[PDB]
DNA sequence: GATCATATTGTCCAGACAGT
DNA sequence: ACTGTCTGGACTGGTCGGCGCTATGATC
RNA sequence: UUUUUUUUUUUUUUUUUUUUGCGCCGACC
């Protein structure tokens, strides 16, 4: 059968294990000869694997691409210290007797630590603290309790140098260098019983194994060799490092065999130690990194695992995948929110493997007969034996007549297929959702507009990735869990995320506003466009010139369910006295007459009774993101499919309404009368006079300092407050003369796009430009620009733009606005990286937490983090405004349903 | 004029550490 | 027991494409 | 007129079915 990995046990490889697992001994530094054949005994020996296609492995007998590679070994002439175990070696040497070999602890202390180790074993932090305490206790001891032999302090010098402070005959203290052979001999005397006290395992990690005597050379598959376009081989950095190691080891062995003096032996030993240390880690502190001939700092085994481009993050936690596509996205309101537009070229390339069954034999046979060049067709066919056959014109008929039950047909992407649609960066779980394939002739992806806010995607050149699941389990998981309609409500705040946007909101406002009426032709056309299942028109609301007319509220009410009742205040409510009468009428009777409601109907108060929009207008509070009460109620009380249908119908209806009525903005939308401009100029002049008076008072010393601040900050705060008040007054003056008939004002007030402040800047004035919360000061001595006098603290000299976008900015005001915009762009480009790093840290901290079947949240070890998730066991996605149950809404809905 | 060994050894935050 | 100092580390994801670079000195 | 060496049977053919890495620069979202 098949087996899976249950657990992984780590340790230090013994020299005997390295020798036994080795397939060959490497002694020749050279890799390839002049003819290009591998050299026997070299680093590219065929016993370690094969890279070239024509080569055959002497250990496996297989060809390139399927030989896994085999490890070698190098017999070092002298032992060397592993740089990754240097601190542990120093700690163990400090914590152990030099000649006796036992740990410098009493028997009672050893027993006490042995019993304490069993109690604290689950938490690795407790074990680390116990190890540190044992090391600290054993370090201060200068006499071994087991034998009474005197001890000397051991000094550790980076990277792998150990100094022993021995005492001379006259009492002088001199440093004695401990060679790796002496260190290994000292480590060999430690018994197995003291190893748990030192944090080592008797059978897995012996202390003497931390001093390397046999170096395992990696297989050639781990360090592949390529050839360039000019025929010159490009060896890996590990290959060059191993070449240097082999050369130095051979030179050291030859010098040892030649009886060289000890001075040469120490130099060669140090060179070999440096080479081994750089091979293990080329970024070790205090070590000059190994450099290539061209000057390139080589990357080694340590660099291949850590970092963004390491083995873990770059190849294990994340990697490139097959059956994926990426292209520019384009809007498509005609498709549903559950659908994605797939190009025909993309569909004809990406394939889904479908097994031949009894109920789909004819379809797959037709797909095979069509071939790869005829849509809908197939590209590959897999027999039950498991081999893959490519489909072409010559053999498409032979395969088609040979098709049977159990075959696999890699047909092209068809309508209704489930694929993954993703936009980067993936900040939340809504960044990847499963859509339905819709095949289109052009070369762009198509995404429905309400699905843009979950992706945070616009259409100014955005590109998105498409993934096609290949297994039945993955397809089922995508279809059940990751469908678009299943994630309308955002789990972050428990509100709508897949909601209407600017044009939908504007069209809804245009349709549902007071005085909006449509002819029979317009109503029928918008009903056909929206796909609503309406066969007969309702009774006309009024007649004009002998022609029937339908109110927009009547057309909008066809979308709502017949048993839906809700009332609230939208963003268009500017006269609360009109909403108060409606609220009192609703409260008094709880079933108000529809004629009575329409008599005192107000656009700012939306009231839906039994699915009929009796009052109010559609805005961002209707079905907008994070504010749509109607959409949120529809999701919670009618399911996700009904909500998806409602969204698909209402988006098309509002799009038709806004398209044929005519929505536009012009240069006269920001126009203001002369009296408004005069008032704005008067406000600006008054603010400038106030700033000048404050400056004069500060110069005369009459300014009262604020608590906790000196005169300069007090004056700056007063000036900024005055300028902000002036900007607010100018904005109010501009808002006074901009009525509801303005399309830009409609867009700002309905929440479709933009703000009132955006219209204020173009109409009245820009205001004060500031960076880092302070007025502009960077420039010359005492002045931002030379055009102003030195020492001028006035508003105009510090970044107060009196002009507006329509009036035209002065060059100084242009420079100030450029400073502000640069500050904003820099702030965004700096904040993004910190936010991403914090998100990665949080993800890695809370990756393993999940809710068990009993409602508890536990770590993989088993420690209970929460006895109930959220202390109430309620999903934030299904929570009503952060609460457990919306009691008032339930009571009101039940009472209305039973009394209606 | 062809080949062959050899080719060098950037601020900030947090934990550990001499000094008083 | 505090306090300033030395040392280690990580530096948001994806995508697009381009542009170089991967021997040399001394015999026989 | 003289010592201290030993001896024997069971394993077959002329040969065979797919550019990695390094660093830089610009740019999109
Ligand atoms: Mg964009
Ligand atoms: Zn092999
Ligand atoms: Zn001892």
């Amino acid at each position: 059968m098949k087996k899976v990995i249950g657990s992984i046990e780590f340790g230090i490889l013994s020299p005997q294990e390295i020798r036994k697992m080795s397939a060959a001994e490497i002694t020749v530094p050279d890799t390839y000869d002049d003819d290009g054949y591998p050299i026997e005994g070299g680093l590219m020996d065929k016993r370690l694997g094969v890279i070239d296609p024509g080569l055959r492995c002497e250990t496996c007998g297989a060809r390139a691409g399927e030989c896994p590679g085999h490890f070698g070994h190098i017999e070092l002439a002298r032992p060397v210290i592993h740089v990754g175990f240097a601190k542990t070696i120093h700690r163990v040497l400090e914590s152990t007797c030099r000649e006796c070999g036992r740990i410098k602890l009493t028997d009672e202390e050893i027993e006490e630590y042995m019993q304490k180790f069993e109690v604290m074993g689950d938490r690795k932090g407790a074990v680390d603290k116990l190890i540190k305490e044992i090391h600290k206790k054993a370090k201060e001891r200068m006499v071994c309790p087991h034998c009474g032999a005197p001890q000397f302090p051991i000094k550790f010098e980076r990277p792998t140098i150990y100094w022993e402070l021995r005492k001379d005959e006259e009492g002088n203290e001199y440093k004695h260098r401990m060679m790796p052979s002496e260190v290994r001999d000292r480590l060999e005397k430690i018994p197995d019983k003291d190893l748990p006290l030192l944090g080592l395992h008797p059978e897995k990690s012996r202390p003497e194994w931390m001093v390397l005597t046999v170096l395992p050379v990696p297989p050639v598959t781990m360090r592949p060799s390529i050839t360039l376009e000019s025929g010159i081989r490009a060896e890996d950095d590990l290959t060059h490092k191993l070449v240097d190691i082999i050369r130095i080891n051979n030179r050291l062995k030859s010098n040892i065999e030649a009886g060289a003096p000890q001075l040469i032996i120490e130099d060669l030993w140090d060179l070999l130690q440096y080479h081994v240390t750089t091979y293990i880690n080329n970024e070790t502190s205090g070590v000059p990194p190994a450099k290539h001939k061209s000057g390139r700092p080589l990357k080694t085994l340590a660099q291949r695992l850590k970092g963004k481009e390491g083995r873990f993050r770059g190849n294990l936690s994340g990697k490139r995948v097959n059956f994926s596509a990426r292209t520019v996205i384009s809007p498509d309101p005609m498709i549903s929110i559950n659908e994605v537009g797939v190009p025909l070229a993309v569909a004809m390339e990406l394939t889904v493997p479908e097994k031949v069954t009894e109920f789909n034999y004819e379809k797959l046979k037709q797909r095979v007969l069509n071939g790869p060049e005829k849509y809908p067709g197939a590209n590959y066919v897999i027999d039950p034996e498991g081999r893959r056959i490519r489909l072409m014109e010559s053999n498409r008929e032979l395969i088609a007549e040979k098709l049977d039950i159990g075959w696999t047909v890699e047909r092209h992407l068809e309508d209704g297929d489930v694929v993954l649609f993703n936009r980067q960066p993936s900040l939340h779980r809504m960044s990847i959702m499963a859509h339905r394939v819709r095949v289109m002739p052009y070369r762009t992806f198509r995404l429905n507009l309400p699905v843009c806010p979950p992706y945070n995607a616009d259409f100014d050149g955005d590109e998105m990735n498409l993934h096609v699941p290949q297994t039945e389990e993955a397809q089922a998981e995508a279809k059940i869990l990751m469908e678009v309609q299943n994630h309308i409500i955002s789990p972050r705040y428990g509100g709508p995320l897949i909601a209407g946007i600017q044009d939908h909101i504007s069209g809804g406002y245009l349709l549902t506003r007071e005085g909006a009426y449509f002819t029979r032709y317009e109503v029928e056309q918008m009903l056909m466009f929206a796909g609503m299942d309406v066969n007969e028109l309702p009774e006309p609301d009024k007649y004009e010139n002998g022609e029937p007319l339908w109110s927009g509220k009547t057309i909008f009410s066809l979308l709502l369910p017949d048993d839906l009742t809700i009332w609230y205040r939208n963003k268009l409510c500017d006269e609360p006295e009109r909403c108060e009468a409606l609220e009192k009428l609703i409260e008094e009777k709880l079933i108000p007459d529809p004629e009575e409601v329409r008599k005192l109907a107000y656009d700012g108060f939306v009231y839906i009774q039994n699915g009929k929009l009796l009052s109010g207008a559609v805005d961002k509070k209707a079905y907008g993101r994070e504010d749509g009460k109607l959409l949120d109620i529809i999701v919670r009380e009618y399911g996700v499919e009904r909500a998806r249908q409602f969204l698909d119908q209402v988006t098309k209806l509002t799009i038709w309404v806004i398209t044929h009525k005519g929505f536009t903005t012009a240069i006269d939308d920001e126009d203001l009368p002369q009296e408004a401009i005069d008032r704005i100029h008067e406000i600006i002049r008054e603010a400038e006079e106030k700033v000048q008076r404050l400056i004069e008072a500060y110069k005369r010393g009459e300014l009262e300092p604020l608590p906790g601040k000196t005169l300069e900050e007090t004056l700056e705060s007063k000036i900024m407050a005055v300028l902000a008040e002036a900007r607010d007054n100018a904005g109010k003056v501009a808002e006074r003369y901009l009525g509801m008939n303005n399309h830009a004002v409609i867009m700002a007030k309905t929440g479709a796009r933009g703000k009132i402040l955006n219209i204020t800047q173009m109409a009245a004035m820009l205001g004060q430009q500031s960076i880092r919360g302070k007025r502009l000061y960077r420039g010359y001595r005492g002045r931002v620009l030379t055009h102003f006098k030195p020492g001028d603290l006035g508003a105009r000299a510090r970044g107060f733009v009196t002009n507006s976008y329509k009036s035209g900015l002065t060059p100084q005001e242009y420079f100030f606005h450029a400073m502000g915009g640069r500050e904003g762009l820099v702030d965004t480009a700096v904040r993004t990286a910190q936010s991403g790093y914090m998100q990665r840290r949080l993800i890695n901290a809370l990756q393993d937490l999940k809710v068990d079947y009993d409602g508890t949240v536990r770590d993989p070890t088993g420690i209970i983090v929460q006895f109930k998730y959220g202390e109430d066991g309620v999903d934030p996605m299904k929570s009503w405004q952060g609460k457990t149950v919306d009691v008032d809404r339930v009571i009101v809905r039940t009472l209305l349903k039973m009394r209606g």
